[PDB]
């Protein structure tokens, strides 16, 4: 089936629960307010992710994986880029 | 084989695994005294969870997967519910 | 595909990345110095994680499972080690 991986954080929460469908990933958010769909949308058959606080911003990693190559995605405030992960 | 997901709280601490077996998900608890099967059963291939802390309460939000279907269920101190969350 | 699960605590942060890549899991490392692998290498066809802090200690637990039978699996400081858990 398709697979899926979550985070959240605060109190409201915001949640952001990530899907690895058919070979790709895509993001559903909730802030308090509403379901509705993230910027997130790459390439994937298995999805993992964490996040965390500094402060008052959130950083989020999503583990995207096709094959044995896994690509690290990463949210720092101002959208989307690679990482410097690999698996070696 | 089988999938899980893992999340907990506090310093004890609680923890709650659930495994997505053969078409269905239970839930096996650890809040410092031993293992325990909790009240979450229902159908799914794949799972996902994230739980917060709202003052003294813990909330938890389990994504279940069955085929291209992605039901939310809630635990907010008082029986699991089907909660908005849709994947669109 | 490869499966991962993944965790991370602190501000740094420290993150810990899981494979389940070919029957068995493997663990990558980011403590703010580069990728590296870690020490955690056991069979598996999927894994998650949870990670909790006590004080200045990380306590991490990787379950792991092949067909039918999940594994816990401890760090709490020196080593990791079977856990209690069973799914019954
Ligand atoms: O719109 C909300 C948003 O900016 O929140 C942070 C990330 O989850 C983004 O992908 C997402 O689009
Ligand atoms: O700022 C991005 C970055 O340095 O964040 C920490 C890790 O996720 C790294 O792989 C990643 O390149
Ligand atoms: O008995 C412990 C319990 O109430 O803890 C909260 C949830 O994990 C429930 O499913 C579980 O049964
Ligand atoms: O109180 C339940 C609820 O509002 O909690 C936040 C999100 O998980 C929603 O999908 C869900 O319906
Ligand atoms: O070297 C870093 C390390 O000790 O950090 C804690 C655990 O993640 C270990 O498996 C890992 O080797
Ligand atoms: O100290 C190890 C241990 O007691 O930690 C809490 C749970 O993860 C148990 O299954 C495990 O045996």
């Amino acid at each position: 089936s398709v697979q899926t991986a979550a985070t959240s954080w605060g109190t409201v929460p915001s949640i952001r629960v990530y899907t690895a469908n058919n070979g790709r990933i895509t993001e559903r958010c909730w802030d308090g307010r509403g379901w509705y769909t993230g910027a997130f949308n790459e390439p994937g058959d298995n999805v993992s992710v964490t996040s965390w606080l500094v402060g008052s911003a959130i950083h989020i990693r999503v583990y995207a994986s096709t094959g044995t190559t896994t690509t690290e995605w990463c949210w720092d405030g101002n959208g989307w880029t690679r990482g410097a992960y690999t698996a070696t």
